[PDB]
RNA sequence: CGCGAGGGGAGCCCUAGCACAGGUGCUGCAUGGCCGUCGUCAGCUCGUGCCGUGAGGUGUUGGGUUAAGUCCCGCAACGAGCGC
């Protein structure tokens, strides 16, 4: 049921602004937008989901992230739909590479809490 | 130490020798301290992270505002320290 449903309203997109790398991904081009390949995606989107089942039994914690509007929101609530961390509030330099003086911003909300209640 | 003779010790004083004192003599280019100054100027930096072979850069820049690095919004940066 993934299929067609991926054609319902989840592909085709950009125009002269691609990227050569991309293009084996590519299918075609109308109206001169670009026209993604349906069929290679369905192959991507099982090893993917491969990984991401696998990962998710395994109890990883998944990070996801979209400061993009046109899905700023939808990365908002499917986040607490699995309680999964995330972040489309706009990242941030050294969030995981600086993760240690970040977090210090995490226990001062933290403190914030303590005076919230 | 004795009844007293007399002698002797502390102290202080002078005379004597020695140890040593004393110096507003030099060097602020050997120094502490304190003070003047740019300046009551908004400025000067640290930790971590990222960029750079490196000196270093980023933050501290940008837009708004203030007596002000004041605050605000923004931002590969997040905070913090002596400063207002
Ligand atoms: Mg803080
Ligand atoms: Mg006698
Ligand atoms: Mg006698
Ligand atoms: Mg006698
Ligand atoms: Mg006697
Ligand atoms: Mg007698
Ligand atoms: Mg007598
Ligand atoms: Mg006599
Ligand atoms: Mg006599
Ligand atoms: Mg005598
Ligand atoms: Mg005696
Ligand atoms: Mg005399
Ligand atoms: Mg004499
Ligand atoms: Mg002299
Ligand atoms: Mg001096
Ligand atoms: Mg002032
Ligand atoms: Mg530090
Ligand atoms: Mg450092
Ligand atoms: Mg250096
Ligand atoms: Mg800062
Ligand atoms: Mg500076
Ligand atoms: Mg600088
Ligand atoms: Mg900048
Ligand atoms: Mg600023
Ligand atoms: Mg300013
Ligand atoms: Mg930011
Ligand atoms: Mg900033
Ligand atoms: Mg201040």
């Amino acid at each position: 049921v993934k299929e067609l449903l991926e054609a319902g309203v989840h592909f085709g997109h950009e125009r002269k602004r691609w990227n050569p790398k991309f293009a084996r991904y590519i299918y075609a081009e109308r109206n001169g937008i670009h026209i993604i390949d349906l069929q290679k995606t369905m192959e991507e989107l099982e090893r993917t989901f491969r990984f991401i089942e696998d990962l998710a039994m395994r109890g990883g914690t998944i990070l996801f992230v979209g400061t993009k509007k046109q899905a700023q929101d939808i990365v908002r609530m499917e986040a607490e739909r699995a309680g999964m961390p995330y972040v489309n509030q706009r990242w941030l330099g050294g969030m995981l590479t600086n993760f240690k003086t970040i977090s210090q911003r995490v226990h001062r909300l933290e403190e914030l809490e303590a005076l919230f209640a």
